[PDB]
């Protein structure tokens, strides 16, 4: 039962961003000398082998719209998750210089939807859709990241009222821990569309415990301000309190906002340029 040491298997390089449940680093697989991303989760207070088994299952996923998993390695109380590295920045990173235009939003949402359609067709739930987990390559390709595990890391805490993580993107049925399915991602997608349009999810000025309380009780958010009627309607379609009333990802790919505004992903290199200029 002697475990491989991830610090020997991988060279941890610079931090590249805050992930859910842990910081994310660029890394090198020392066996292949290939670049990877590494997220280290501290599981001192927690079923570890169930999470590793599911990461192994998810490492078999294969889609242009979803980052690869490359397994995970436990070291004492820390779980090293190994992932495909993308270097363009997350959509959250790329929101820093200023507002996105509706073509950028529609392009990014279209790619997210294709990734959600893939995961849902494989009977998986992303469960952590937010701009921070939407990644760009240096060429503008868009892939979902950190999918398929957040439920194992949070659902029990939510049941016990011991969850202290961030609630802004959670569907009401996830907060109430009733039966939830892929439609939970569709709610989170609607919140993420607001985040891409306005820079932050609804209720971002409120205490997270008030937000956890509000989401299942309040009318769902809507997109307010100078935004096109199709974009507002796309948001409204996602943000229905009843999950059976939300459309599937496959249906949303046909939404007129997506079809009339999405353009080539290669144009999103302009967004990466803006980040460079912002930080130059
Ligand atoms: O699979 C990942 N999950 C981790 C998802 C949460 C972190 C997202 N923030 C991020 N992420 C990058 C990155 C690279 C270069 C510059 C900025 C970057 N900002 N790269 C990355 C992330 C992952 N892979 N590659």
């Amino acid at each position: 039962n002697l475990k491989a040491d991830p610090e020997e298997l991988f060279t941890k390089l610079e931090k590249i961003g805050k992930g859910s449940f842990g910081e994310v680093f660029k890394g090198i697989d020392n066996r292949t000398q290939k670049v990877v991303a590494i997220k280290i989760i501290d599981l001192e207070e927690a079923e570890i082998e169930d999470i590793q088994q599911e990461i192994t299952v998810l490492s078999q996923c294969d889609s242009p719209y979803v980052t690869k998993y490359y397994g995970s390695y436990l070291k004492d109380t820390k779980l090293w998750i190994i992932m495909e590295y993308l270097g363009g920045g997350s959509a959250l990173d790329l929101l820093e210089p200023g507002p996105l235009d509706e073509t950028q939003i529609a392009t990014i949402l279209r790619e997210i939807l294709k990734g959600l359609d893939y995961l849902h067709s494989e009977k998986k739930i992303h469960r952590d859709i937010k701009a921070a987990n939407v990644l760009l390559s240096e060429h503008g390709e868009v892939k979902l990241a950190d999918f398929g595990v957040a439920g194992q890391l949070t659902d029990t805490q939510i049941k016990r009222n011991t969850f202290v993580g961030t609630p802004f993107w959670m569907a009401p049925e996830v907060i109430k821990q009733s039966a939830y399915d892929s439609k939970a991602d569709i709610w989170s997608l609607g919140i993420t569309a607001i985040e891409l349009a306005r820079g932050e999810p609804p209720h971002s000025e409120l205490h997270p415990m008030k937000v956890l309380f509000l989401i299942p009780k309040n009318n769902p958010p809507t997109l307010e301000g100078n935004y096109s009627k199709p974009l507002k309607e796309f948001v409204e379609a996602c943000l229905n309190k009843e999950p059976s009333f939300r459309p599937t990802a496959k249906e949303l790919l046909k939404h007129k906002f997506i079809l009339r505004n999405a353009k080539k992903t290669s144009y999103l290199t302009e967004l990466i340029d803006a980040h460079h200029h912002h930080h130059h």
